[PDB]
């Protein structure tokens, strides 16, 4: 369900449902709705502080969608990590 979350806090909820507070997987077909949200769009930098989303970081590094992709998302990420260090180079 949902197409477009749109924003950061939204995105938590549909984590939580998908598995356990503990960090292990109840439902991968409900996680997959997460990640491919993620893919169409990035978590912002106050907003990944706020609702806490660098625990999705630990999560989806072990349990994304492709292990070779984990690799790739670091590009994406350090969009992200520009808060601990200097990353904006285009996407400003």
């Amino acid at each position: 369900m949902t197409a477009a979350p749109a924003s950061p806090q939204q995105i938590r909820d549909r984590l939580l449902q998908a598995i356990d507070p503990q960090s292990n997987i109840r439902n991968m077909v409900a996680v997959l709705e997460v990640i491919s949200s993620l893919e169409k769009y990035p978590i912002t930098k106050e907003a990944l502080e706020e609702t806490r989303l660098g625990k999705l970081i630990n999560d989806v590094r072990k349990k994304t969608k492709n292990e070779e992709l984990a690799k790739r998302a670091k590009k994406l990420l350090r969009s992200w990590q520009k808060l601990i260090e200097p990353a904006h180079q285009h996407e400003a």
